[PDB]
């Protein structure tokens, strides 16, 4: 069901993280899961413009600089 | 960097899948974590046909119906 949280076209990047993180939430994802997510399936399922830009931002980016680079 | 962990158009699912553990097991997954990237990424960066097959078999199939679906 995390895998069907994806960003919308014109969605603005941190409504698609509320959502996507309302979701972990709602599923009881740990801490380490919640950390592995971030750098996986939050990239993986962003927009075709952001996730371009978080795969050039790359692998330990943080969320907030996530949230930076696609603002 | 599991996130470039992708199935090639003509990889056996079985391969793909080998080399997907053999990634989580170098970066010291969890088995939480690894529960969880089963049901997501392992999904996501399947090729079309399998990736269709998993999302038609849907989520909490295990590992050994997603390899049954796409062989």
């Amino acid at each position: 069901s995390i895998l069907d949280i994806r960003q919308g076209p014109k969605e603005p990047f941190r409504d698609y993280v509320d959502r996507f993180y309302k979701t972990l939430r709602a599923e009881q994802a740990s801490q380490e899961v919640k950390n592995w997510m971030t750098e996986t399936l939050l990239v993986q399922n962003a927009n075709p413009d952001c996730k371009t830009i978080l795969k050039a931002l790359g692998p330990g980016a943080t969320l907030e600089e996530m949230m930076t680079a696609c603002q």
